[PDB]
């Protein structure tokens, strides 16, 4: 949700 | 949801 | 849902 | 290039 | 490039 | 380039 | 929720 | 570059 | 929630 | 660079 950036 | 990157 | 991109 | 999702 | 995610 | 997440 | 970048 | 999110 | 940067 | 939140 929203704006989410893992690696 | 909404904006989502993984790498 | 929403823009997913998993690598 | 590489994984690219866009709405 | 990489895992790139634009709504 | 990396992981990216753009609303 | 919100914007979260997680290396 | 790296992990980024923007909203 | 908010704005969340985590290495 | 690195891991960048921005809202």
């Amino acid at each position: 949700t929203g704006v989410t950036a893992v690696a």
